[PDB]
């Protein structure tokens, strides 16, 4: 009964050890690297200061997303402060209060005056945390017994020890400790009196950082509530949306990750949007929203900070981490009508004909792997490289049945192979006889240059001409004299290149279009020789930030030896501005458009799948069964399309350290 509580309690207190390291890490690897200007922590003498060091008893390291992440949390409780801060006249108290705080160092990153990166907040900022007994008094004891975070604060640095261990709160001038279950309404409410909060002279900033979140929603929106009868207050909030319903494919593994750690995330299946999120704060009594997603975060980071930030690890995991992104939401809420939400802080806040020609069903393809590619050699299927979870070389061949699809690998035959790689195309060439590789990667920082020559019939691979430039999640399609077009990624070469197969030889057919400035990173292509058109879609730029919304519709003329590519026609739609799609020809009027993520939002049921008339510019819907999106793992990240019907077959993704999900597989036929 009441032993249930308490484990439901410790278990939720146990959220911050994790989000504790995962700050630490950032510490230890981002803030080195950055300048002055995002730093948040550097002395008078450009050395950078540590404070979640003192609360993480060892090194920590996680993966680039997840250190993005955490970059972007960080980014964001700061810039809403400094939004606060910046307006405020500089006589009033502000006093930040920090609703389940866990060992969130930040009070004492800001009162340091060593740290000169938190200049602003040295004179008229206080600060009170909030969290439960057990919680705070292992904190407490920490900044008591640590020379650096006492002197901060104005207490004895003399000491590496406490009187008594079971105190639960502090107090100091700039810093209080108080403790409270915030699941007792009524004794928060005492508390904010307690700390007098209700003085109108005094601005006060509540801040509710992924803690709330393990709230059932009745108790956080009570603790919300009380807030808001504090004249002249902020409330920020950063937790978790499941914006198109529990059964998402990443809602889906987050829901399950939470709850199988005994911390369930309980608001949020109340309050599932950015939307839902304004509705609530207006119903508690703040009037003033300002809210948007971790995305439109990323995006308002301005180009230096963003220029550097892409510099301080390897990264190449776009999909993932839009999927993230759209997953937590930053919302800014005041109860007074005073304050500004400025040009620099703000945030900006259809349906299609469903198909009736063609429908989606199960076909279960477990090659299990992701960003590989493949292609189809006569009757004959033939898939290599990818991941799952490292990178191999191998070739499967694919037999596709009706109902299943079966694999074999392919022995190979040669002294040397290719290096086990992800994100390089792999296609038909030498009518229908070998198969040719370009490019792709190791780890991001290992973008290779060196092509390959696998040839069915000897089962042997040869290494042909290098490209100039490494290159990888550019996309290739054959074209109907036999050679390759190879489109983009991540790549200092040209924007476009044709591989010519007999001549041996590379060409940087870049058409003379403002389009193709920029290369374009993990868009779909295809050709279609019986209209002699192709068409690229979508595509993000190498800002990592950018996605194109554009369907681009262009012709190749095989004997024009200079300028063989030309553009016909731009489409544009919110529904194409996706990143790591893949498209295919069903028809010469008629193009599948299959999954990869957006900035804008999360692909649905709906949406995930569309299909475009390029000439008579129609789209619609192929809608994925609620069966199918409820029951099955879906995930349309490096996945590839395959046509003997078009199979969808790999992909999957690692949901930001919530476990990982593979794309079951499936299948798109006509309808009879
Ligand atoms: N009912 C409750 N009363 C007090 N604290 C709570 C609480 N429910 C959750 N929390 C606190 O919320 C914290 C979530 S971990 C996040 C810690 C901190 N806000 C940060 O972002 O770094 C935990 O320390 C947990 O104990």
């Amino acid at each position: 009964q009441e032993r249930r509580k308490k484990y439901a309690d410790l278990a939720i207190q146990g959220t911050n050890n994790s989000s504790i390291a995962s700050k630490r890490s950032v510490e230890l690897l981002y803030l080195p690297k950055l300048s002055s200007a995002n730093n948040f922590q550097m002395d008078k003498n450009n050395k950078l200061l540590e404070y979640f060091k003192f609360f993480v008893p060892k090194k920590i390291k996680r993966s680039p997303c997840i250190n993005r992440g955490y970059w972007l949390r960080l980014f964001a409780i700061r810039s809403r402060l400094n939004s606060i801060i910046e307006q405020t006249p500089q006589d009033k108290k502000i006093v930040v209060v920090n609703l389940g705080c866990g060992y969130d160092p930040l009070p004492f990153q800001l009162l340091d005056t060593n740290n000169i990166q938190s200049q602003q907040y040295h004179d008229r900022v206080s600060f009170i945390d909030i969290d439960y007994s057990d919680l705070l008094k292992i904190k407490i004891e920490l900044i008591k017994t640590i020379p650096e975070l006492s002197k901060i604060i104005g207490l004895s640095e003399d000491k590496d020890y406490v009187d008594d261990s079971n105190v639960d709160f502090l107090t100091t001038p700039k810093y209080l400790a108080r403790p409270c279950d915030l699941n007792d309404s009524k004794m928060f409410s005492t508390l904010l009196n307690e700390c007098q909060l209700y003085d109108p002279n005094v601005v006060k900033v509540f801040v509710a950082e992924v803690s709330l979140a393990y709230m059932k929603p009745e108790r956080s929106d009570s603790i919300i509530e009380a807030t808001s009868k504090m004249e002249n207050s902020h409330f920020i909030i950063l937790e978790q949306l499941i914006p198109k319903g529990p059964f998402e494919p990443f809602s889906k593994q987050m829901l399950a990750h939470f709850k199988r750690n005994d911390s369930p995330l309980q608001s949020v299946l109340k309050y599932n949007t950015i939307e839902s999120q304004v509705q609530r704060f207006n119903k508690l009594g703040f009037a003033y929203v300002n809210v948007g997603d971790m995305f439109q975060l990323w995006e308002s980071a301005d180009e230096a900070t963003k220029k550097e930030l892409l510099k301080v690890e390897p990264f190449d995991e776009l999909e993932e981490f839009h999927l993230f992104c759209h997953h937590y939401v930053l919302c800014h809420a005041t109860n007074y009508k005073e304050f500004a939400f400025t040009q620099g802080f703000l945030f900006d806040r259809i349906n299609l004909t469903v198909d009736e020609d063609y429908q989606l069903l199960e076909c279960e393809c477990p090659i299990n792997r992701k960003f590989g590619d493949v292609d189809v050699a006569g009757n004959d299927v033939f898939y290599m490289g990818g991941s799952n979870p490292y990178r191999v070389n191998e070739i499967l061949q694919l037999s596709i049945h009706y109902d299943k699809i079966d694999m074999k690998n392919i022995e190979v035959s040669s002294s040397e192979v290719p290096v086990a790689r992800m994100c390089h195309t792999f296609t038909t060439i030498s009518r229908n006889n070998q198969l040719l590789l370009i490019g792709g990667r190791k780890a991001p920082h290992q973008g290779l240059s060196d092509n390959w020559i696998f040839d069915m019939k000897t089962r042997e691979w040869s290494m042909i001409k290098s490209l100039s430039h490494t290159r990888f999640r550019h996309s290739a399609c054959s074209l109907p004299d036999g050679n390759v077009l190879i489109l983009g990624g991540v790549t200092e070469g040209p924007a476009m290149l044709l591989y010519n197969v007999t001549e041996e030889i590379f060409k940087d057919v870049t058409p003379k279009d403002e389009f193709f400035q920029n290369s374009l990173v993990s868009a779909g292509l295809e050709f279609d020789p019986v209209s002699k058109q192709g068409i690229i879609l979508g595509g993000g730029f190498m800002d990592q930030t950018t996605v194109s919304d554009k369907a681009i519709i262009f012709k190749y003329d095989a004997e024009n030896a200079t300028e063989p590519i030309t553009v016909i026609k731009k489409l544009q739609h919110p529904l194409f501005q996706r990143y790591g799609s893949q498209i295919k020809y069903i028809t010469p009027r008629k193009l599948l458009i299959v999954g990869g993520t957006s900035p804008s939002g999360l692909f649905d049921r709906t949406n995930s799948i569309i299909s475009l008339d390029p000439l008579s510019e129609t789209l619609t819907s192929i809608p994925i069964s609620r069966r199918i999106w409820e029951d099955h793992s879906l995930m349309l990240a490096g996945f590839s399309l395959v046509s003997t019907t078009i199979h969808i077959i790999g992909g999957g993704a690692t949901c930001y350290g919530f476990g990982s999900v593979t794309n079951v597989g499936l299948k798109l036929i006509a309808i009879a």
